[PDB]
DNA sequence: AATAAAAGGAAGTGGG
DNA sequence: TCCCACTTCCTTTTAT
């Protein structure tokens, strides 16, 4: 059972759904989502889980808080910018 | 100004 | 039965 996190980090290491995400600093962590696009990334982490209702960006950044302030992704005060843990 | 984003409480869910 | 790791619903609060 793959995590969030490791989702989000296989996608972007592997340049899958550029358009829908993107790192802004691969070395500092931080990575971004595409205003426009994001959702359809979102589908996708529903897809995998196989949630019985159709995953959305909010549902999918209601989960991405619950890491906390030190956990594996942290929220940055930038539109629709987070950041990885040094577990990179 | 309108829109988007961010927030979070609390129950609900499948996994182990 | 117990958490874990989200999922779902909803309203509220900020940022753009």
């Amino acid at each position: 059972k793959v995590r969030l996190y490791q989702f989000l980090l296989e996608l972007l290491k592997n340049g899958d759904m550029r358009d829908c995400v993107w790192w802004v600093d691969r070395e500092k962590g931080t990575f971004q989502f595409s205003s426009k696009h994001k959702e359809m990334l979102a589908h996708r982490w529903g897809m995998q889980k196989g949630n019985r209702k159709k995953m959305t960006y909010q549902k999918m950044a209601r989960a991405l808080r619950n890491y906390g302030k030190t956990g594996e992704i942290r929220k940055i005060k930038k539109k629709l910018t987070y950041q990885f843990d040094g577990m990179l």
